[PDB]
């Protein structure tokens, strides 16, 4: 009744979830799918309740009539009067990493270069990025635009996936959740740190986490911010440090989805879960962190300070914004209104 049943994407936000569930003495249960697009069917069905989204697959539930609840906040230098939970959220900056080492790559110059994109259909790793490579191409031909990529959700046996790993043993080549090695923020920006590709479509944010000892993790211990260029679309390339100047797109913050029949009860649950288990939760640094996982983005990105109410009651256009939703409109065409399931 008052119990929220939350869907975890693939094995580890599972592990996470569980965790999760214990300690909340099971007012959090667990749901499990392989695949974002499968958490939100199961959440259609009324078998599982909510799950945090990216903008990408706002887009697609809200078409199925899923509604936003609640969105990630992270930490700003501004709007500091006000609390975080009703703290405007700011969104975040979609960006095109490239080692500087690799000289002469610019915006113009992308073309049969290799690419690390967080999975198909995300905000900045595939919608922004191909939504912009389509229109300077005017071809809907985008996979054909670079030579390899690794494109979470795409056909396995195309280009899109053949940088792709899969998990330890090699199998879920591919697949977007997180047992693939290059899935996500950290996944595509890994694609990059370790040379398979040229470019990775990430957020700011990722770039400054995972390197100069941020991340502490065996492949990114060693990465130096100064060894990193934006790729700005004025043909330019940029510090890390620029990226207010340089980048591709603002994308409206990963937000909490639920069926509008259950969004009252959700919201209730969450705000008092965040309250034992958030930033400064009853519970947290002691007993369990919602918002922690090694540098994982399990369930939630690692930086989000706290989930904030929304105001204005925004239907999924509104929260998502004109901008973002024609974009996302005009790119669809290359691959006619109705939910996808
Ligand atoms: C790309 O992404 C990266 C990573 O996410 C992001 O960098 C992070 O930004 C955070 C802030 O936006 C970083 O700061 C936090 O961490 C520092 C650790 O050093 C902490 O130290 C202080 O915290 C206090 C309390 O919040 C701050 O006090 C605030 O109030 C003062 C009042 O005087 C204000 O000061 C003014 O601010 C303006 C605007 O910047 C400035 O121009 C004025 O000159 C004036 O000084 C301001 O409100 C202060 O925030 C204090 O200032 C210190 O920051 C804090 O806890 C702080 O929140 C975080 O460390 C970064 N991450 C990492 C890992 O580096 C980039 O911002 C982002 N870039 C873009 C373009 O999006
Ligand atoms: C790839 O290419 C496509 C195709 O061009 C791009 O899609 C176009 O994006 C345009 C910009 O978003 C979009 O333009 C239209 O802009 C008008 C005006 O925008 C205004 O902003 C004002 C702020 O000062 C605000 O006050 C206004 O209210 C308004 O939002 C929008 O409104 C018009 O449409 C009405 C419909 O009847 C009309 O009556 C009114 O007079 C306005 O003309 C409109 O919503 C729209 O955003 C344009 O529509 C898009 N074009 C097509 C073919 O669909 C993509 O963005 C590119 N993709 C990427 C990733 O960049
Ligand atoms: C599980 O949920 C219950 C219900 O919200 C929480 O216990 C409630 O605590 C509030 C006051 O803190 C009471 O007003 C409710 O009556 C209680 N509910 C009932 C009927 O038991 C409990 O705190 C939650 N547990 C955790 C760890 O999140
Ligand atoms: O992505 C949009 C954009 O307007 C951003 O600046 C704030 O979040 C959303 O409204
Ligand atoms: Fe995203
Ligand atoms: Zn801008
Ligand atoms: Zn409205």
């Amino acid at each position: 009744y008052t119990r929220v049943v939350w869907c975890a994407v693939g094995p580890e936000e599972q592990k996470k979830c569980q965790q999760w569930s214990q300690q909340s003495g099971q007012n959090v249960t667990c749901a499990t799918a392989s695949t974002t697009d499968d958490c939100i069917v199961l959440v259609l069905k009324g078998e599982a309740d909510a799950l945090n989204l990216d903008g990408g697959y706002i887009y697609t539930a809200g078409k199925c009539g899923l509604v936003p609840v609640l969105a990630e906040n992270r930490k700003s230098s501004k709007h500091s009067s006000l609390d975080c939970v009703l703290r405007p959220t700011e969104g975040y900056l979609a960006v095109a990493v490239v080692k500087k080492a690799n000289e002469g790559l610019t915006w113009n110059s992308l073309k049969d270069k290799k690419s690390c994109h967080t999975a198909v259909d995300r905000t900045a790793g595939w919608n922004i990025p191909m939504g912009l490579i389509v229109n300077q191409t005017g071809s809907c031909a985008f996979d054909e635009f670079f030579s390899q990529s690794c494109a979470p959700g795409a056909d396995p046996k195309s280009r899109l996936c053949a940088l792709c790993a899969g998990d330890d043993q090699g199998l879920d080549k591919c697949v977007p959740n997180s047992k693939e090695k290059y899935y996500g923020y950290t996944g595509a920006f890994r694609c990059l740190a370790e040379d398979v590709g040229d470019v990775a479509f990430v957020k700011n944010d990722t770039v400054w986490e995972n390197t100069n000892g941020e991340s502490t993790a065996d492949w990114a211990k060693n990465l130096k911010r100064e060894d990193f260029r934006l790729l700005c679309l004025d043909g330019t390339r940029k510090p890390v440090t620029e990226a207010q100047s340089c980048h591709l797109a603002v994308a409206p913050n990963h937000a909490v989805v639920s069926r509008s029949d259950r969004a009252a009860h959700v919201e209730q649950v969450l705000l008092h879960q965040q309250a034992l288990f958030g930033k400064n939760g009853k519970n947290c640094p002691d007993k369990f962190c919602l918002f922690k996982s090694e540098t994982k983005n399990l369930l939630f990105n690692d930086n989000t300070e706290c989930l904030a109410k929304l105001g204005g009651r925004p239907t999924y256009e509104e929260y998502l914004g004109t901008e973002y939703v024609t974009a996302i409109a005009n790119l669809k065409k290359c691959s006619l209104e109705a939910c996808a399931f």
